[PDB]
């Protein structure tokens, strides 16, 4: 059970960290093009 | 040891859920403001 929990925790942590990185990158895209549109306006 | 890993698994699952819903909501907000700013431009 312990090894199964280690595997599942590793998978969940990797998925969550990838979701953090996804949110941060898409927010960076957002801030960049938000600066672009704000500059154009 | 088992309880700590189970807690970490629950935390990772909740983190993934909250970040996936956050991803949907932030994408929605972003799409909305892109359309709005383009209209203003």
């Amino acid at each position: 059970v312990i090894r199964q929990k280690e595997k599942d925790l590793v998978l969940a942590a990797r998925l969550g960290k990838a979701l953090l990185e996804r949110n941060q990158d898409m927010s960076r895209q957002y801030e960049q093009m938000h600066k672009e549109l704000t500059d154009k306006l």
